[PDB]
């Protein structure tokens, strides 16, 4: 699957109608993927990562900032996997962060599953590969919170999608605008106005 | 405030891309809203209900049976509430059936609590018995309020989702009493509403 | 067995957890806290699926009491449904010390009684007595709470905690219909006992 | 501020039996020390005590990696919470390091920051840590580590926000390691002598 399909006309959701901090009232226009929408996808996206990798021990690997939260939560839904079953694939975390250089020899031959909020151009992404391949991995896979439509994209594929999004700024569920929009549970789409107020 | 309101159009999910019993496989056609959201409209609706309702005792009523998971979601929202606020209000429960010990409720705030209103039949007259036993306050929250030609005219005070005139089921709304074991709510399939038909 | 809470088990201050604000001058401590309670029946929902997870279970809830323990472990054992190598068709009822009616729709079948806390037993007793008058295949019996009580037959299939003959409250056990909002099971205090008391 | 939940040194814990656990780490434990979900009902409570202190301006929260993950984003889950339950609420940004230093630190400026650490044991690496941060002026900072041990090499370094305060014993799980193992644990637990044995460095 290329993940939960989201259209570009999809309304999304009036921020009236969910619960959200009180400082991103004009911030914000609408709500895109509820937090709750994000936890059953990324359930799903636990049991196919459990599928087709447990298997063996993994190596998760976190890319800070944004995948922090992703990160998190599918963890914790294979950690719910391996708590439950005959299938416990043993697994080690891992953080890297990338401003498009790195902030590594344990992944010589292993398995190592890349954990990322969002593909765009898919530049951060092959910069990521080429220096995890280099450290020679017994085998490497991606999951992605969100993979953006877009004519930018060189067109590399995560093996794993939560969601294939619109080319629209979305914030929220570790996703940023200038460090804000972190502290909120939704994904949501930047006003006009928050743009302009975060504006670094 | 309506709800979040669904459109007669919208194809709900894949259920590929969700987690759904195997019992279940064949017999559903969509997800149709995602346990998830169901929770996070929940969320704001309990805070809304606090609003109302709050300042003095809730009796929360739960309507049997496609109203108790609502009805559990929504009162743990509440007591997440209650508990990290500075003042915060005693609250009891009850239960009630409607097939087709009440002075509790005399004084009371009474929040009656439903899985969906169609005609609204069934919750004009709850109200009509309640009402008798002079609660202070009324309110109802249902889960899900159905566009349909055949309703009344009645409209809760806190409605979760509004949704078109399609049968739906999970989130302990049942056919024939099946797919209360299931946390989305989906559209029931015809290889599947002949399957459990009665 | 279940989680043995020793006699002399202090518990955890109030001041360390979140307790509603209406209900602090009511408890002495937190006997058991809420995510005890969940962690072990996520556990309880992998024996229940163990045992009877190879047929059509019926889960019977005794409200009122029994109401979160049913939510929870219903939920937990959902959890299992969708994720696990194991999928068991669940259908509910709900009865009170009646209750539903129908209660036929358990013959041939797996039943489950949920129940909050077995203290003499003699609310065990009638519930296994009743369901037995409709020829089930198997009845099982889940409870939360188990006394360390003196009081004279069945032993429970499935138990979360056992503990002393304490009066606790919470997790929807009350005292006077009160503290059934509260999400930790804690032991009241002796003003607890003086402002709700009968 | 309070010592948090006070567990004693001859704190059984509870039978491995009990509870759901990765099948891959079973003969690996002894006994399960602190339930995931007493680690959350702390957790929320620590939430509170942590906006009541810290809630009027601008909170960076600091992740101290690696073990201190889990209970980071737990706690500002229940921040989170309060935040959008509430009509006041001041906006929170994070940021992550590892101890050398790894991993721009200049948004902890003029903020409250609130650092979130998984267990402080000799308080040599706390101690340390601040001695970083402090000299990217904040306007004030604040320690919460979920675990604090008792131990005759403390140090005296004491954080404002303590989870549990243990016994001298070597726990893992909840992102706690022992050679990089356990992290992917719920619970927090004691390892047994065969998991020891298996795992040292
Ligand atoms: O809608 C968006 N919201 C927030 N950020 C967005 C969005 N689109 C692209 N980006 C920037 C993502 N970029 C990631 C940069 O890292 C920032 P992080 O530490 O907050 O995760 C690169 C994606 P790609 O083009 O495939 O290399
Ligand atoms: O789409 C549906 N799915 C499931 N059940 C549906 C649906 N529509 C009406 N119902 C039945 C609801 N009717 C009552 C059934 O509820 C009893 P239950 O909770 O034991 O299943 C009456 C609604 P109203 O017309 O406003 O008085
Ligand atoms: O500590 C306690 N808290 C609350 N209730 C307690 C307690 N101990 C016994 N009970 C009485 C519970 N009984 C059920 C409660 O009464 C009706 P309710 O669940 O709707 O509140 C059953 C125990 P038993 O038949 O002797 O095995
Ligand atoms: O019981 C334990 N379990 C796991 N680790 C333990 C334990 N006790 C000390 N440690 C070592 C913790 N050290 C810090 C953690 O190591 C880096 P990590 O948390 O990213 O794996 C020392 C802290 P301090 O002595 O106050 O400078
Ligand atoms: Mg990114
Ligand atoms: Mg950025
Ligand atoms: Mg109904
Ligand atoms: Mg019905
Ligand atoms: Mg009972
Ligand atoms: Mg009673
Ligand atoms: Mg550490
Ligand atoms: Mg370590």
């Amino acid at each position: 699957s290329p993940g939960v399909v989201i259209s570009d006309d999809e309304p999304g959701y009036d921020l009236d109608l969910f619960c959200i901090p009180n400082h991103y009232a004009e911030d914000l226009e609408r709500v895109f993927i509820p937090h709750g929408l994000i936890m059953d996808r990324t359930e799903r996206l636990a049991r196919d990562v459990m599928k087709e990798m447990g298997g063996h021990h993994i190596v998760a690997l976190c890319v800070l900032k944004g995948g922090y939260k992703f990160f998190a939560d599918l963890l914790d839904y294979i950690k719910a996997l391996n708590r439950n079953s005959d299938r416990s694939i043993p697994m080690t975390v891992d953080f890297i962060r990338l401003k498009i250089k790195v902030i590594l020899s344990t992944l010589t031959g292993k398995n190592v599953l890349i954990v990322e909020d969002i593909i765009d151009t898919g530049k951060t992404m092959q910069t990521l590969l080429s220096l995890v391949r280099q450290y020679n991995p017994k085998m490497v896979k991606v999951a992605s919170l969100l993979v953006k439509r877009t004519p930018r994209s060189v067109g590399y594929k995560p093996d794993f999608v939560g969601f294939e999004i619109p080319d629209k700024f979305v914030v929220g569920y570790a996703l940023d605008y200038n460090e804000y929009f972190r502290d909120l549970n939704h994904v949501c789409v930047i006003s006009e106005t928050g743009k302009a107020k975060y504006k670094a």
